[PDB]
């Protein structure tokens, strides 16, 4: 129930909220069908348009205009957005020249430059060229502020998830919106796009920046607009926000258009009738622009425009149907589209196998447009998995593609000619970051960066200490000429043992074997420098990697790597080796095959053994450095050390053996050598963060040897190519991967053809950053270089993507 008989009289956009039955008279207030009786004529009034023309200059005020003309407009904050232009000779924004803001110039009692965050719904990245001859306001901001060439979007690339994620800098399984449709299990809920449930607040997680302003002390505009509220009503809501009294005014603002979303699922991405819509969020931005610069604002305010996702061309025809799969249709609920989600129809259904499912989805057609994952080997970049909403089951949908349960879904739910959704690395889905302002650099162009990075810069601009979030706080101080944030270095909370030699052979007793018993002061000498470290300053390029939790842990050196290895484990955290573009890959001699050796560093208590692997029929093991790239015969032993062993699923050793044959080499080829850092990963309960040994779900038969659920490389050279990896003077280069350590190769359709036809193809789609790995290990990488810390962050946060340009 609401009492609709109050009135809005004076509380047109009223800032606090109105609890029911009282009527609302606030932004949101049409979505609830709560506002007062009198909402749509006091607050929404239209009369005479939005522009003053000559003839309405100096008018006397009548207040049922949509916006004035009289000389009084500018006190009462309320002339429309061109009125010093038609009225007082001004020009408009956009024709001004731009103009370095290198201090704010804000009116007096401004505390700080307030923030406006204008976001544009389905603005795909490459709308910034392509349409920039429509577009002379955006094109102004870009081309005068920072701007990115694209921003990437979370997954799934819908509208909620990433707007939510843009207002809390947390990835969708830690916000709660997981799609624009969902079913919580808890709850016994549903949410959906229309409709009242997904107004109620337990959806919806974290600490968003209008809540983390108000709790600091710092007040907001109400982000959220309802869709018959038009454009021009809104810029003028928050021009007159603007106007309020300091202690009534808010800081932060935020303006939502739904173009150019609506008319890109119409006509595709680039359809003809795409022009209009990119015209009409032009004058828009022109409209707040100008009016800022009535209230003297417009060197004052920092400004985002900012986008959710981008689009793509998907039609009808092209749908796959689980109906051309399954048998059991019937038995399973969709949630369908540009991705898919499944689960069991009835949970009184204990016929429901999901096993059975995935393998009935798996590689069924030549072409197939969709591939089935359990959501725990979805890729780790995706970070899609941690919430009960997420659905055990997930279909990764070709883009273009959309799939559905059967065709009747298609037809009697073409209608529409572009959709997103799709995997956050796809180029259609690529959004756009501009940001300008006094707090903004000028004329400045940085990388790509993600959009879970721009809450903690959302918070810098207005003076805010960020709620905990997904960001990598730092690694945006570049877009900014003020208040960056100056992080420091994780303090090391394990410092290394460095063992010695301190075992006899015969103390251990692991059922390994080695033909290396084939046998001098000139090359002794030189292994005992070697065992000390004498080459560390070759393999361990950026420090050692810090451990940030408690745990029991040894250095070792060797000559042609470094390990940090774990006694709790039995296995190394990590493995650093470089490999210059002259090294030469040789094989495994053959007396060297089934070589394990005892490393007398380290005790058989703390060592793996090679009668687990026998005896576990499934498990078979590898090795982190490659004995292919051993330095010389001599160094080779080293790589057959069980302190260099790792287990490894035969399915895996084949992506494995061709990654450190074949692919290590190409990359120090390319790349003017490479620095590789190698090691396990155990995320057992698919959370993103390293597991306690508690959590592991499975070990090598019969022993205590723990299972990595994936295997990560970072892989750094110089970004300056004609400088070597190892003698680089300026700015890093870095590519990584997570790949999932899995008995098959389900995943890979191509699997059975050699290893140069799919391999490379399953790393790309498990390309990481540095910091993903970071979570997953409690490691802290690229401690000791001669980078600031910032750019080092920016690093850590870089994805190699692998889409064309
Ligand atoms: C991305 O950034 C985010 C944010 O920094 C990272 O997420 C954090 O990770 C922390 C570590 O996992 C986690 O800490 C836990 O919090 C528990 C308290 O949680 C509540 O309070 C906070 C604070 O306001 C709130 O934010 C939480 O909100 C979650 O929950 C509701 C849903 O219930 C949602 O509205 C919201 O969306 C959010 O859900 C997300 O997180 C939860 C987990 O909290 C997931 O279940 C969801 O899927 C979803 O992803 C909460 O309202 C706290 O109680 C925990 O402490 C337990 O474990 C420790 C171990 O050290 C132990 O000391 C304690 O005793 C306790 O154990 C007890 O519970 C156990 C499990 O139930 C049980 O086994 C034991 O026997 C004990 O009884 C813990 O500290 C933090 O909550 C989240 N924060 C957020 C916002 O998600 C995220 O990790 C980053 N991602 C990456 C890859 O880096
Ligand atoms: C009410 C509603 O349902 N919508 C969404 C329509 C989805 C349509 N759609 C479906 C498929 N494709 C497109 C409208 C909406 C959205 C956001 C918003 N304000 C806002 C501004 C900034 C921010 C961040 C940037 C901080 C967050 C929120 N006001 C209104
Ligand atoms: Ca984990
Ligand atoms: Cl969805
Ligand atoms: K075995
Ligand atoms: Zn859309």
């Amino acid at each position: 129930w609401t009492a609709t008989s109050g009135s809005c009289k004076g509380r047109c956009f009223e800032l606090q909220e109105v609890g029911p039955p009282d009527c609302r008279c606030d932004n949101l207030c049409k979505s609830y069908s709560s506002c007062c009786h009198d909402f749509d004529e006091l607050c929404l009034k239209t009369a005479r348009g939005w522009e003053c023309t000559k003839d309405r200059c100096g008018e006397v005020r009548n207040e049922e205009n949509a916006c004035h003309c009289s000389e009084d407009c500018l006190s009462r904050g309320d002339c429309c957005t061109n009125y010093q232009v038609v009225c007082k000779g001004e020009s408009h924004w956009v024709d001004d020249d731009c103009e370095e803001i290198k201090v704010p110039e804000c009116p007096a009692g401004f505390v700080r430059p307030p923030l406006i965050i204008f976001s544009v719904d389905g603005f795909r990245a490459s709308y910034m060229k392509k349409g920039s001859k429509v577009m002379p306001n955006i094109e102004k901001l870009r081309s005068c502020g920072t701007h990115a060439p694209y921003m990437r979007p979370v997954y799934p690339t819908k509208t909620f998830p990433n707007l939510y994620t843009l207002a809390t800098g947390l990835y969708p399984e830690s916000h709660g919106i997981v799609g624009n449709s969902m079913y919580d299990p808890v709850f016994d809920a549903s949410f959906h796009l229309r409709g009242r449930e997904k107004f109620n607040h337990r959806w919806w997680g974290g600490q968003p920046l209008w809540i983390t302003a108000t709790k600091q002390g710092v007040r907001a505009g109400t982000f959220f607009w309802s869709v018959s509220i038009p454009h021009e009503r809104r810029i003028l809501t928050i021009l007159q926000w603007l106007s309020l009294p300091d202690n009534e005014r808010p800081s932060v603002y935020a303006f939502y258009s739904e173009q150019p979303d609506f008319s890109g699922h119409k006509y595709g991405p680039f359809g003809p009738e795409m022009t209009n819509p990119l015209r009409e969020i032009d004058k828009t931005v022109g409209q707040l622009m100008d009016g800022l610069k009535q209230l003297r604002l417009h060197r004052c305010v920092n400004v985002i425009f900012v986008g959710d996702h981008g689009m793509e061309d998907v039609t009808c025809d092209r749908t796959e149907f689980l109906s051309n799969y399954l048998t059991n249709v019937d038995d399973i609920t969709l949630v369908p589209g540009t991705l898919g989600r499944i689960r069991a129809k009835s949970i009184n259904n204990s016929k429901y196998d999901p096993k059975t499912i995935i393998a009935a989805l798996t590689c069924k057609k030549p072409d197939q447009h969709f591939k089935p994952y359990m959501k725990q080997h979805l890729p780790k970049r995706l970070h899609y998995a941690n919430n009960r909403r997420i659905e055990d089951i997930h279909l990764l949908v070709d883009r273009r593609w959309h799939v559905a349960r059967k065709p009747l879904d298609v037809y009697k739910k073409c209608f529409f000619q572009g959709d997103h959704g799709f995997d956050n690395k796809v180029n259609s889905m690529q959004t756009v970051f501009v940001g300008y302002g006094p707090t903004f650099k000028y004329r400045t162009k940085v990388p790509p960066f993600e959009n879970i990075e721009l809450y903690n810069v959302m918070c810098d601009l207005l003076g805010l200490k960020p709620a905990p979030n997904n960001g990598t706080h730092g690694s945006l101080n570049h877009l900014l000429r003020t208040n960056t944030f100056r992080p420091t270095m994780p303090d090391e909370v394990s410092r290394p043992n460095y063992p010695g030699i301190m075992y006899l052979q015969s103390e251990f007793d692991l059922g390994c074997t080695c033909d290396d018993k084939v046998e001098n002061k000139l090359e002794e000498l030189n292994k005992r420098l070697h065992t000390k470290g004498s080459t560390k300053e070759r393999h361990l390029l950026y420090g050692r990697p810090a451990v940030l939790y408690r745990t029991s842990y040894d250095i070792l050196y060797h000559t042609d790597f470094e390990s940090g290895y774990s006694e709790i484990f039995l296995m190394p955290l990590w493995t650093s080796y470089t490999i210059s573009k002259q090294a030469e890959v040789s094989s495994i001699p053959e007396h060297l095959t089934n070589c394990v050796r005892p490393d007398v560093r380290v005790s058989p208590g703390f060592s793996q053994n090679c009668l687990a692997y026998k005896n576990d029929k499934q498990m078979s093991y590898g090795f982190l450095f490659p004995p292919y790239l051993s330095s010389s015969p001599e160094a080779k032993y080293d790589a057959f050390l069980v302190t260099n062993m790792v287990p490894m699923y035969p399915a895996f050793k084949r992506v494995w053996a061709y990654f450190q044959r074949v692919l290590v080499k190409k990359y120090a080829s390319e790349r003017n050598g490479v620095n590789v850092i190698s090691g396990p990963i155990f995320d057992y309960n698919y959370d993103g963060l390293r597991d306690t040994e508690d959590e592991i779900k499975q070990y090598v038969e019969g022993s205590s040897i723990p299972v990595p659920t994936h295997y990560y490389s970072i892989i750094t050279s110089c970004l300056d190519f004609t400088q070597p990896a190892d003698k680089c003077d300026g700015p890093l280069s870095v590519s990584s991967f997570i790949l999932p350590h899995r008995p098959d190769n389900d995943e890979s359709c191509n699997s059975s053809e050699d290893e140069s036809k799919w391999v490379e193809e399953l790393m790309k789609m498990h390309t990481a950053r540095v910091r993903d790995i970071e979570h997953l290990t409690g490691l802290d990488f690229y401690r000791k270089t001669s980078r600031s810390y910032s750019e080092i962050l920016t690093l850590k946060t870089y994805l190699h993507t692998y889409e064309s340009e």
